[PDB]
């Protein structure tokens, strides 16, 4: 958002890699 917070785990951004949605796809 206001930083280079590119979420490398999901390929998205805005959140940290450990918080990617994947419990219930
Ligand atoms: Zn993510």
């Amino acid at each position: 958002n206001r930083s280079g917070d590119t979420c490398f785990r999901c390929g998205g951004m805005g959140h940290w890699a450990s918080q990617c949605p994947g419990s219930v796809p």
